[PDB]
């Protein structure tokens, strides 16, 4: 006989899975709390979304008040203080956050990072976003600057 390792299926939404005999356990960090089913960490505390990681620290606060799942599944390199490195949802991937089951929902990057478009209008799209330039202007290579 062997125990099933349920953690292989990434059952713990926004949490860490710990296998156990006959079951599994989801653990939440201090910015979240378990739902009734004990498989989803519901975000309770916002924190800083960092655009970069350098040496042993995180830099460039792009928004001081983001949901970790929103930050980390889109434009953030890291989140919080002290910070931890962002990983996209293993099921939904970049641009989306996992809500329940394998259900993914679009992240609005224009809300995660107000000002992501340096001199244009941020326009959210499903799975990404784009910068809309003033009339007569076009985007640079990075897509964030209008010229
Ligand atoms: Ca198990
Ligand atoms: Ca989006």
């Amino acid at each position: 006989s062997a125990d099933i390792d349920e953690c292989e299926s990434s059952p713990c939404i926004n949490g860490v899975c710990k296998n156990s005999p006959g079951s599994f356990i989801c653990e939440c960090s201090s910015e979240s709390t378990l739902d009734p089913t004990k498989t989803i960490c519901i975000e309770t505390i916002k924190g800083t979304c960092w655009q970069t990681v350098i040496d042993g620290r995180c830099e460039i606060n792009i928004n001081g008040a983001t949901l970790k799942s929103q930050c980390c599944s889109s434009l953030g390199a890291a989140w919080g203080s002290p910070c931890t490195l962002c990983q996209v949802d293993p099921i939904c991937g970049k641009g989306y956050s996992r809500i329940k089951g394998t259900q993914c929902e679009d992240i609005d990057e224009c809300e995660v990072f107000p000002g992501v478009c340096k001199n244009g209008l941020c326009v959210n799209t499903r799975g990404s976003f784009k910068c809309q330039c003033p009339s007569g202007m076009t985007l640079d290579a990075t897509g964030r600057i209008c010229l």
